[PDB]
């Protein structure tokens, strides 16, 4: 793919509120997020995060992300990951990953990247190890269900 990226804007925001296709994915990319997603609840997430993302392929937006911790000289943790779905699997997450990598150790000095997948997200952890991510610590959570489920907390020392 020829991919770019920039700051996510104002216009990008109807975009990317549609890529989460059901509750499973909007809860496991936005977990304090309520279903039916919408511009309201993304500009709130971006407004108090840091580092809000877009990659770009031949003029569409294909993929969000943004740092929910950061602090400098240790480490960012990154969330909201999401891809349009008919880019799913072709490289945009991985490519976006990259981006925020350099992204926190340029601008945060960051020496490692935290993230958190849940449990069923088989492909998301399977993406963040061969992206060298190891995982850490398991966390009970709790899905909109009330129903018990696991966050596997993963790192990589960045450089
Ligand atoms: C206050 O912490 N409570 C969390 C909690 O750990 N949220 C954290 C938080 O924000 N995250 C995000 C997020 O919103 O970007 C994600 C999404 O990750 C990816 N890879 O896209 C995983 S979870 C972590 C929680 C989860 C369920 C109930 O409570």
């Amino acid at each position: 793919m020829q991919l770019s990226h920039r700051p996510a804007e104002t216009g990008d925001l109807e975009t990317v509120a549609g890529f989460p296709q059901d509750r499973d994915e909007l809860f496991y990319c936005y977990p304090k997020a309520i279903w039916p997603f919408s511009v309201a609840q993304l500009a709130a997430a971006i407004a108090e995060r840091r580092g809000s993302t877009v990659a770009v392929h031949d003029g569409q937006v294909l993929g969000f992300a943004n740092f929910y911790q950061w602090q400098h000289g240790d480490f960012c943790a990154l969330g909201n990951m999401m891809v349009a779905p008919a880019a799913r699997g072709l490289g945009v997450a991985r490519y976006l990953i990259g981006v925020m990598e350099n992204l926190a150790r340029e601008q945060y000095k960051a020496r490692l990247m935290k993230i958190s997948c849940f449990n069923a997200n088989a492909a998301g952890l399977l993406l963040y190890t061969q992206l060298g991510y190891q995982p850490r610590a398991i966390a009970e959570r709790h899905d909109p269900d009330g129903r018990r489920v696991a966050l596997i907390q993963m790192d990589k020392p960045l450089e």
